């Protein structure tokens, strides 16, 4: 093709690739829900209101578990790639109420949202990352419709060969001694998704260019590996050694936490399909026959939307769609039910540490050592459930790891409850005895605008721990500065 | 063939079936251990001693968890079918120290160990079940080598067609409206193993012929199903209503327990293979049909798997098995630890002398139930011989629920004492309740031995008595 190697416009590909383009346009369907997933952007913590506000399979405790982090404001089920920027610009996680108009998040937040990344990294280099996210938000900076996730994110425009635009994934391949050119078509059919559907973190300024994205894979891809990995890479001590990494300090328990984000690749690669050489594209980009021929479907969505499960039957030819669906649900039902329980246990763990920190009664002689261990268990337990929760398959990508991970999560949280309780000489035991939902009610609603209202914050024991934000008018709506 | 319809002597088949016979003799290999299984009968709770006594992947807490039940005496890894009787007659679970020479276990214990069952049931009818196990133990009653599990257990001797000898399995098929003659060859290739590789219980006399074996499947095959099933079928109260079934009362916690035994069928049937119509025989009796029924992991090339998984190497298949087993084994040990803590919490609460909570009795009743349920759940996984592989998701989900139940028991019992016992339960459970490495019927005769461990100390000393049975020999 004659399309520019750096083309950011999806529309530039339509004329020469009408079939793949029209298929990619189906990502605009945001009306169908499946049993646990789907394309309606409901609030992931809302199991009270019906669709599309909430959902029967929402996670009630999310806001509590992320108290003090932007995810306490908004976090929704995902839509197709065509809406990435729209959703990016609607999310309350990015500050829209600051006078200077700053989002209070790094420009790195654009990293997995647009092909424009190539041009921005070319222009700004290492310095792009820590610029404010909202410095690239106006209509003259990005076209939400045409420059959202598109063809140039996975294809070399000139040859249409599979190509990585991703700096952090390229960093990883470089670090691990891998080489794109020597990789199989098969491996590439997974790696293009691994540019974005992974857990990541923002570089601390003591260790490299501020906010440069990193995939924390050096210790391995499992939750335990990541937990071990995150014992380093944080801020340096007066003595220069990087301490443990910290995404935020929980506003209730004051525990230094790690946030997990969509670890699809890490979860799937050692699962029953991933370990066998099956690629993301095999299930999510099935060959389909449309208008005279066989194309790679570019509708990247839930395979459960198709009652016949065609995308599975090129390998599971002897199975009916219903059978395959039931085997998916066989795992998801179990994973979802246990996840909710690991989440309650995590909340109780946070509450135990919070109660112990506030405990005025006589303490155990080894109080400080007990609390230090309790905090670490809160952090570890949460990293583990989040690793499963944040992952979009609800256990199907890797059933055994999901369930094993949830079980370890709960064990860690329970250990935090036990240690913190012992630290107070069991003074806080009675309180921790009830329904955790009574002591720490799930936070259904919480937004940047609401956090401006003291009388709102008082309505829940945990929101009560947040500071009131300055009374302020909304300054950004979508791409309009106001 | 001319072979008699209830021929019990395996050797009667050697002549017309040398190939299958020699293949079945391969079950005599009892030397190889795999990563988690194998054919060396090591003591399943012993992770201290060398093979063939212990193993690095043993379950340290078993004796504690079965305190008050024969399984506290001996429980070993399994050997091939050819040794069923030998192992049956060596086990300390059956009493060998009684003057009258009784084993103190029902003859039903023979049910899944010999074809002679057909003749015995024909001779005694339902009176057979409750007779003492040792009434059929002498050489003149059974040939340990020729009449152990054999050809007649799965084959109609005359035609060699697949056939069920099992009363309990036939009972089930009859109850559930199923019919052998209308069943697929495929389904039969699983059912012959389901005659024995399942969870079962002994009928309480109030509800049917004493000790008749039943497969508790009416509520479904899952652990929750069985737990619900066992809310009934126990002893009747004055109004004739059967109470909850109980296998034994835990000697420490005094909780009425349910024992799970080798639920291979129940576990595997809704797993990734079982749900897909794959049979036990497909993996364990690879194509003649190999009659070596053992661990498929003994074969580095995993031949038995590659007629379906042709594009995979043996190493790959092995790693995928281990991917599940290692996770299942690690979590099991933890569920077991939590179960011990739950028993100990209920025990400490029962003994508690301090201020009780006003709703003590209701809290304890729920705590006990949770001990019982938690244990049924881990045992369902532990007792099963695949260490998670037959059904990875159910195994792990089941272990997680088990732990949840046990933790609930700890919480309820603790709350019942107004938290007076909380400090006592805070440490390493292995310190407060040390694993019982060694315990036998002979040792339980010695008070000084019993004092060596806080839980064996809760057992009564058995009468000083000489051993009366060894193998099939009286003494
Ligand atoms: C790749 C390494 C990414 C980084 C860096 C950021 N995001 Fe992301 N984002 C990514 C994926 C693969 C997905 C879909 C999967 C999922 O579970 O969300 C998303 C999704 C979003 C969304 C929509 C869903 C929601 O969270 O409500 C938003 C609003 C979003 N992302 C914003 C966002 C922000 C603020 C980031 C910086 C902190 C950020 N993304 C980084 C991939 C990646
Ligand atoms: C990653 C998220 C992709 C996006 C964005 C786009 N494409 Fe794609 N494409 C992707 C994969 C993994 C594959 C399979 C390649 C293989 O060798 O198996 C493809 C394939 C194509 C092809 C080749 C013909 C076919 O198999 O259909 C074409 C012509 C193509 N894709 C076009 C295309 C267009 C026009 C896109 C923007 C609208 C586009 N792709 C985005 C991965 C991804
Ligand atoms: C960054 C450049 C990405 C690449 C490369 C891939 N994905 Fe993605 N995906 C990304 C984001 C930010 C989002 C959220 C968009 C939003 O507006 O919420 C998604 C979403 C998905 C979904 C859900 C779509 C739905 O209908 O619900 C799926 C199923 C999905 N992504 C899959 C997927 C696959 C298979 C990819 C490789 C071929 C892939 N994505 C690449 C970000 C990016
Ligand atoms: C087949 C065995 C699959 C492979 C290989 C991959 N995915 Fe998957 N994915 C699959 C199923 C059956 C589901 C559940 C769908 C449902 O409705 O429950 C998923 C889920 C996802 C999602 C979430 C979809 C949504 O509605 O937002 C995403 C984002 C996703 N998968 C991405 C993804 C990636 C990155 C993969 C390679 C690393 C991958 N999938 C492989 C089936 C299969
Ligand atoms: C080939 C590229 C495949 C596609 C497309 C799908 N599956 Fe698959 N599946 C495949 C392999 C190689 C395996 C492991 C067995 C092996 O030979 O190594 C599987 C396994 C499963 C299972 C069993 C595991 C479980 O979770 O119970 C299920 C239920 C399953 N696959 C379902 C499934 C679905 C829903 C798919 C479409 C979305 C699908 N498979 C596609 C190979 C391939
Ligand atoms: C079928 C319904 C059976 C009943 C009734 C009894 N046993 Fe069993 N036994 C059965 C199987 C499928 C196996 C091998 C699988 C396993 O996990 O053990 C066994 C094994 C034994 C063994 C050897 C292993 C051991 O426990 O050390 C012994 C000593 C044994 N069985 C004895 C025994 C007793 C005493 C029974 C009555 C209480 C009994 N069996 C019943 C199948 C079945
Ligand atoms: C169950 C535990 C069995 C024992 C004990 C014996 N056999 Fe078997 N046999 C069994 C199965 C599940 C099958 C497969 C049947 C099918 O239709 O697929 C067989 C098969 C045979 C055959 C048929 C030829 C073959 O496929 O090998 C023969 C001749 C045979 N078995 C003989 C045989 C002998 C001699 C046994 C005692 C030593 C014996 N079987 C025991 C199940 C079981
Ligand atoms: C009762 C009549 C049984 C039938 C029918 C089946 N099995 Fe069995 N099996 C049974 C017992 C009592 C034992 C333990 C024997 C001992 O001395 O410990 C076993 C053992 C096994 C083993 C383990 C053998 C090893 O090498 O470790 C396996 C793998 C096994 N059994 C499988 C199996 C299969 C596949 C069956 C159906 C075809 C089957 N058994 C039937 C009791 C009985
Ligand atoms: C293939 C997918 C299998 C099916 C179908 C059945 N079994 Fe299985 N079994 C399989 C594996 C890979 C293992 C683990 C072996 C190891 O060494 O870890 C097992 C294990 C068993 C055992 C224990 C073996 C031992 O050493 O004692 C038994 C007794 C057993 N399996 C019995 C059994 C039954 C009754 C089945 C049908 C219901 C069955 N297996 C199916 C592989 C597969
Ligand atoms: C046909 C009769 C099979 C034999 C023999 C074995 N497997 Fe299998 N396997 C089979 C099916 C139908 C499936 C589910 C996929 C589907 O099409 O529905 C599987 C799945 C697996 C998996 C993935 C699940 C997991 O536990 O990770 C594995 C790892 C697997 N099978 C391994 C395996 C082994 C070790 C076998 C020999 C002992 C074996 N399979 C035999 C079909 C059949
Ligand atoms: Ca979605
Ligand atoms: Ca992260
Ligand atoms: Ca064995
Ligand atoms: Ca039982
Ligand atoms: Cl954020
Ligand atoms: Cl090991
Ligand atoms: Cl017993
Ligand atoms: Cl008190
Ligand atoms: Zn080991
Ligand atoms: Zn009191």
């Amino acid at each position: 093709t004659g399309i520019a190697e750096t083309e950011t416009k999806m529309s530039a590909f339509k004329g020469q690739f009408p079939q793949q383009y029209a298929s990619y346009m189906k990502n605009n369907e945001d009306r169908i829900m499946t049993d646990y997933k789907g394309s309606v952007p409901y609030h992931k913590n809302d199991n009270v209101n019906p669709l599309p506000k909430g959902f029967k399979h929402a996670q009630p405790y999310l806001k509590n578990l992320w108290l003090g982090y932007p995810f306490m404001y908004e976090y929704n089920e995902t839509r197709g790639h065509t809406y990435a920027i729209d959703d990016f610009l609607n999310i309350d996680r990015i500050n829209r109420f600051a006078a200077d108009g700053k989002g209070n998040l790094p420009a790195t937040c654009w990293n997995c949202k647009t092909p424009k990344m190539m041009e921005w990294v070319s222009q700004y280099g290492d310095k792009f990352w820590s610029m404010d996210v909202n410095e690239f938000r106006a209509k003259d900076k990005i076209n939400a419709h045409d420059e959202t996730i598109g063809c140039a994110n996975c294809h070399d425009p000139a040859t249409m060969e599979l190509r990585l635009y991703s700096e952090p994934l390229k960093d990883w391949l470089k670090r691990s001694g891998k080489d794109w050119q020597k990789m199989s078509r098969n491996e590439k059919r997974t790696l293009v998704c691994a540019q974005c559907h992974v857990e990541y973190y923002f570089t601390h300024k003591d260790n490299g260019p501020a906010a440069k994205p990193v995939f924390p894979w050096d210790n391995g891809f499992n939750p335990e590996d990541m937990y071990q990995y995150y014992k380093g890479h944080g801020a340096k001590g007066p003595d220069g050694k990087p301490g443990p990494f910290v995404d935020w300090v929980h506003a209730a328990s004051k525990v230094p936490m790690i946030k997990m984000q969509h670890p699809e690749y890490e979860t799937f690669q050692d699962g029953p399909h991933g370990a066998a050489g099956v690629s993301c594209a095999d299930c999510h980009m099935q060959y389909v026959r449309e208008d005279g021929k066989k194309i790679s479907s570019h509708w990247m969505t839930s395979p459960m939307k198709d009652p016949e499960m065609r995308a599975c039957r090129q390998c599971h030819a002897d199975k009916t769609g219903e059978y395959l669906r039931q085997r998916v649900l066989y795992t998801q039902q179990k994973t979802f039910d246990q996840l909710l329980k690991a989440q309650e246990m995590s909340v109780k763990a946070h509450e135990a540490v919070r109660l112990a920190n506030a405990y005025e009664g006589h303490r155990a002689a080894n109080y400080e050592a007990l609390m230090a261990e309790a905090r670490e268990m809160v952090r570890k337990g949460q990293l583990f459930w989040d690793y499963v929760s944040a992952e979009n398959s609800v256990g199907f990508h890797n059933p055994a790891k999901a369930l094993d991970t949830l079980m370890t999560s709960m064990e860690c949280s329970q250990k935090a409850v036990d240690l913190a309780t012992e630290a107070t000489d069991f003074g806080i035991a009675p309180a921790l005895a009830g329904d955790i939902k009574k002591l720490v009610p799930p936070i259904l609603t919480l937004s940047r605008k609401l956090q401006q209202d003291p009388e709102f914050l008082k309505q829940n024991p945990w929101t009560r721990l947040l500071p009131a934000l300055p009374k302020a008018e909304q300054v950004w709506e979508g791409q309009d500065r106001a």
